[PDB]
């Protein structure tokens, strides 16, 4: 018994954008209440959301001042930021973080109309997935690890690890003697 898949990764995708672009003009879907759904991809997505945004607080006017004064690139940095300490680490933490980033990052370069450059930090983000992160994904095979990881439990731990690493930008020089 092993079911199939129509739909592509593309595609879940390019919904969780179009659909937050929507949220914010023109809302158009249903009421998820006590449906069962066999694979809570749409329920996932909107739980990860939703989750960094409930962790903290206002991760947008604060990320917002304190990663501005640091001089930042544009979306690409956003995800070098991530891969960086990712590097190595098939934590969640990076999964609430890298992905705060990407959406956000989305909504922001698909609005202004600068979708040019948002189909690249997309194409670039699917690269080093199958890339380097094909094994960390082949282990827990996907979202399953996902769907089962914010099953229970306080979510304040998840961001203050999140935000905790990230955040730690700050560090010590070195110690130059004679």
């Amino acid at each position: 018994a092993t079911p199939a898949s129509a739909p592509d990764t593309r595609a879940l995708v390019a919904d969780f954008v179009g659909y937050k672009l929507r949220q914010k003009g023109y809302v158009c879907g249903a009421g998820p209440g006590e449906g069962p759904a066999a694979d809570p991809l749409h329920q996932a997505m909107r739980a990860a959301g939703d989750e960094f945004e409930t962790r903290f607080r206002r991760t947008f006017s604060d990320l917002a001042a304190q990663l501005h004064v640091t001089p930042g690139s544009a979306q690409q940095r956003f995800t070098q930021v991530s891969d960086e300490l990712f590097q190595g680490g098939p934590n969640w933490g990076r999964l609430v973080a890298f992905f705060v980033f990407g959406a956000a990052l989305c909504a922001e370069s698909v609005n202004k109309e600068m979708e040019v450059l948002v189909g690249q930090v997309q194409e670039w983000m699917v690269a080093y997935l199958e890339t380097r992160l094909a094994d960390w994904i082949h282990s827990s095979g996907g979202w399953a690890e996902f769907t089962a990881l914010y099953g229970d439990g306080a979510l304040e731990e998840a961001r203050r690890l999140r935000e905790g690493n990230w955040a730690s930008v700050r560090l010590e020089h070195h110690h130059h003697h004679h």
